């Protein structure tokens, strides 16, 4: 036989006592290892320094060799999860006498039933006791209905063994989450760590629990239920946490598949792994499939024609998959990096239909991430207000979350190496964190993934643009009428606008605009750049299209907003190439085409319309026309109550209407340059200044020029009275 | 008469004849769009609308432009003309 | 369902039903707190919001076939007489050209002003007629296949002639 | 555990009732065989598809008399999701003909030999009983085109 | 830090002799790391070049290269100085 | 597999002797992906070109495949099998 490694499952036996502390090994095992019923039995997760010296030995012949039992009670320490190898020792080591032992309590409640009767009775049965203080569902609190966990945290190896005796030793009653940090026990995972994702990690619990807990519903329906679930999104936003916690908080049997360490030079190895794989999820009927890095394992076929161990083991594993019965609850779960990568046979909705799509999170959720880390962490190491971590979201863009953890660690480091380097080795109670420190490290490591499909814009306020009201009324009721009004429009028929064109002079604020717009409005707002994606990519421009267009299809309706589309037509100027014809027809063929497309409202924002070729603009596309033209006094003396306010503005001797009437032929743009010009030049002399006065701003105005030419605003007129 | 089968047109108080010689100029997917900024007009006022009156019709009729130039139906017709 | 169901196909329309069937269950299980899978039924509203959840696999169609009839176009009738009675003859009346002879006239041209129904006329008439319609569109298949364009054009050719006139 | 329990049949201990049912009890996990009316909108290809298994099974000598070498091979092409596996698996179900399957990529070893001496003990096999079908899925992956990849190993 | 160009001329040739993909990358490129999302306050940005028509118009906007030096021949006094 | 092959199986036919009465016949669909080697005239000298038959050559053919099939069976006329 020689049984390298072992498999692990809970015990049937209910209550506690005579389930804790003993192990289900076949005679046949232990007969080769020559150990004694009545002696211990040290098993460990594949190494990793565990024992875990447990007592009593195995009976019965209903159990395969290969299968040892030790129940949850112990696998809740060393976060012990089902289907993980253990391995046996022959050595051991007498446990002596415990003392100055204390109990906690992992719920709010603390200091309960000191009777304890259920611990008392436990005193008699407590056999090769171990310091973490195994958890006990505690059963039937003697009325008072719920129940209390109890946690023992003071009692080479990672847990020394002990003998506990009544008498001997004195319990002592304390409150406790988790364990002493001295030890560095594990810390099992939860779903409050997670966080930011409280919408996907509430789609995948339930699309774990409706096959898993109720496979009787669907076997009647007889609709097969899909037993494939898809995380597809950007490295570093947690997928292998998720896979891991959804295994942690399942009691079902837990399977994964190393990937590269199981495919050999044999060819057959691979096969005979995954079909003893699948038998043994099969035999048990709670169990999850877990494939790490599913893309690695079955890369695209089209791609790469690699039939070595590329073809035949996405092969086998389909057909396995495939030809599982509707009555079993397994759930496969993949992880990919990218779904374009993935074989399109598996992204077939026959055998991954159900797909979680995570994206990088917006400041709620960093904010929410944050605030978690921070409980996580210490609370007396560190001193932040809910502004202050605001502030620190706000500042965090390009971040994914392995970013956020990264530079956690490198705040501590720098803090750290501050502290010896300024105090020198001073203790690290009164260092703390500080913002500074921080701050510092976000200037130190810049984000691992600042190249996204889609950039999320920090909100700004209608306050900032200072409008005439008319250009923001018009544009509250042009687009958002499609979006809550479906109904209505359902109702007098027709159809939606479906476009928007901004056409303006250049330095004008059509962007602004657009993006006060999306932060007063509650919808999700999504913003591609015109040249960052198609100039990029001279062939994935066309799948960089379908992907944020199915993106933006599925996460609801939204408004997308393009910085340019003039560079996206250039078939009329400076002849046609492959790829602006390609993304040409993707976007007439995506804005006007079989499907209705109601939900769906798109804004397009250009300098000039010249480079745009008549066939973008006609009826039933980007129909509207807006003149976004410079602003006027109204707007810029609004602005510039801005600046005014700044500073102080009663002895500066300005005012407001002869500053908008000498630069009513500028921009917003010009007047901010005109602004920071006139600061600049106060501030140069005398050093710091309270005040500005009427000089530095004249003289701002004669240094700089508008650059605007008459020619330019009357083709734009006539190209308006045209359209 | 297909794009008003929605709504009522007793009380619209618009005439057959004049709306189709006010639109001569019009093509079917300009009529189309002028429909349609014309139920957006009405539907912006009052929020729902159950009927929509002259005065939307002519606004949409003077936002809106035919966008078509009698020079390519000239060479449109003399193409024909030579084929 | 079937009408709004154009790009899906099979397998997809299975997976559509699947997935209306989970949404329907997690509504219940959201908002009646597990309440008896009996009374929950299914809807056509849970139906709709799965197709727009799930696009079909098979959007990409080298062939593409909306049905429309004679009465949205509202066209002179003279055109309509025109389409209906120049190139119902090839199809229908083969035996009178095989016995008078002469070859069919094999081509029809459509040039107009932009923003004309050409396409809204051939759907209708496509429609109308009881014989199979395959439409391609033109901008969308040579763009993108440098060398397989002469294959798609073949299959396409050798597709329509074989099934039926 | 058990697909199916066995159970011993006495007279007197057990009473018989009467009823009407298609299948058997939801409870019992029992596969459901797939019949005609579970493919539609097919009507003429699943005619084409029986004619094409009937002819030349069901009546070989008329075809031996006529001597015009009667067609083996059935081509079944198109995209994927459309049911062409149901289809292979429907007239699986409801022939009694002896049906034989190629695992391909699984059949396919490292030894050259390995993979001819099974084809030849499956057609062998088929050819040993008169009344056998052969299925192939995936023939392209199998066999792919040797002018656009040259590779014969 | 102070980063300077010795050339920038050439680094905009998509006004002059057509528009070549590299050019427009790195156009774009300078473009959105000199204006984007992170104010950018300790980075100094310094451009040089001999001739400036050879610059794109896109890039002269406020906010990004707009002081301007004339920095003309020396005076006679400057080159007394360095003779 | 290629090299060796065809080398050895060159060796072979150059080492076959006049007095034997042994003759090779190969048949391949295109000669241009033929080896030059064994297209030289010195191993391959004699070749036989089968091309596409024309309306008489095929219609003695489909007139050989109904004899052979046997009136027994079907009924057609010369002109059918010209047609």
């Amino acid at each position: 036989k020689l049984p390298a490694e072992f498999i692990t499952r809970p015990h049937p036996s209910k209550d506690h006592g005579k389930e804790t502390c003993t192990a289900y090994i076949h005679p046949n095992v232990l007969s080769s290892l020559e150990i004694n019923p009545g002696s211990f039995c040290t098993v460990g997760k594949i190494g990793e320094n565990g024992i875990l010296v447990i007592a009593r030995a195995g009976d019965e012949e209903v159990h395969p060799v290969n299968v040892i039992t030790l129940s949850t009670t112990i696998r809740s320490v060393g976060n012990l999860i089902l289907g993980d190898r253990l391995e046996l020792k022959k050595a051991q080591v007498q446990p002596p006498y415990a003392t100055k032992v204390t109990v906690g309590s992992l719920q709010g409640y603390n200091i309960l039933e000191c009777m304890e009767e259920k611990v008392i009775q436990k005193l008699l049965d407590d056999s090769g006791v171990i310091m973490p203080g195994m958890i006990f569902q505690n059963l039937k609190t003697k009325a008072g209905d719920e129940s209390i966990d109890v946690v023992i945290t003071d009692a080479f190896y990672l847990s020394p063994p002990f003998i506990f005796r009544k008498g001997s030793t004195h319990i002592t009653f304390s409150k406790e989450t988790q364990a002493n940090r001295k030890y560095n026990l594990p810390e099992p995972l939860s779903y409050a760590a997670v966080g930011g994702l409280d919408k996907e990690i509430e789609s995948l619990k339930s699309a774990i629990e409706i096959p898993l807990h109720q496979p009787t519903l669907f076997s009647s329906f007889g609709v097969s239920p899909p037993r494939g679930i898809l995380l597809h999104g950007p490295p570093g936003t947690g997928k292998t946490m998720l896979l891991r916690v959804v295994a942690n908080t399942s009691n079902a049997h837990v399977l994964t598949i190393n990937g590269p360490s199981i495919v050999s030079k044999y060819l057959g190895e691979t096969e005979a792994a995954l079909r003893d794989i699948f038998n043994e999820a099969r035999k048990y009927q709670p169990s999850i499939i877990f494939i790490d890095e599913i893309d690695s394992i079955a890369p695209n076929r089209a791609n790469d024609d690699s039939g070595e161990v590329e073809s035949r083991v996405v092969a086998t594993l389909l057909t396995l998959m495939d030809g599982m019965g509707a009555a079993g609850k397994v759930v496969v779960i993949a992880a990919t990096n990218r779904p374009n990568s993935v074989d399109p046979a598996l992204r077939r909705p026959g055998r991954f239909d159900q797909e979680v799509e995570i994206g990088i999170p917006d400041v709620d959720a960093r904010f929410d991430i944050l605030t978690k880390q921070f409980s996580r962490m210490s609370s007396d190491r560190h001193v932040l207000d809910s502004e202050a971590i605001k502030y620190i979201a706000s500042k965090t863009h390009g971040y994914v979350g392995a970013d956020l953890t990264a530079l956690c660690r490198e705040s501590v480091m720098k803090t750290i190496q501050r502290g010896l380097g300024t105090d020198a080795n001073i203790d690290k109670f009164s260092l703390k964190v500080t913002l500074k420190d921080v701050e510092s490290a976000m200037v130190d490591i810049r984000p691992s993934a600042m190249r996204e499909i889609f950039l999320e814009m920090p909100k700004v306020y209608w306050s900032d643009i200072g409008g005439q009201e008319e250009l923001k009324t018009k544009m509250k009721e042009m687009i958002q009428l499609p979006l809550e009004a479906s109904e209505t429009f359902a109702r007098l028929g027709i159809s939606a606008p479906k476009g928007v064109l901004l056409y303006g002079p250049p330095g004008c604020s059509k962007t602004l605009t657009a993006k006060a717009l999306a932060t007063e409005s509650g919808i999700n707002f999504l913003a591609v750049k015109g040249p960052e994606i198609f100039n990029k990519y001279v062939g994935e421009s066309e799948r960089a299209i379908r992907e944020i267009f199915r993106k933006a299809r599925s996460a609801a309706p939204s408004i997308i907003f393009f910085d340019e589309i003039d560079a996206l037509s250039p078939d009329r100027d400076g002849s046609s190439t492959s790829a602006a014809n390609h993304v040409l027809t993707s976007l007439l063929n995506e804005i006007d085409g079989v499907e209705e497309l109601k939900g769906v409202v798109i804004v397009a924002a250009t300098n000039r319309p010249d480079e745009i070729d008549a066939a973008l603009l006609r009826p039933g596309r980007l129909d509207r026309h807006i003149y976004v033209g410079p602003p006027d006094v109204n707007a810029r003396l609004e602005i510039l109550k801005k600046c005014t306010k700044k500073f102080n503005t009663e002895e500066s001797g300005v005012d407001l209407h002869e500053l908008a009437d000498r630069t009513e032929g500028y921009s917003g743009a010009e007047v901010v340059l005109l602004c920071q010009e006139a600061g600049l030049a106060a501030i140069m002399e005398d050093l710091d200044v309270a005040k500005v006065e009427l000089r530095h701003f004249e003289k701002a105005f004669k240094g700089i020029a508008r650059g605007i030419t008459p020619e330019m605003l009357s083709y734009y007129e006539e190209f308006a009275l045209r359209s």
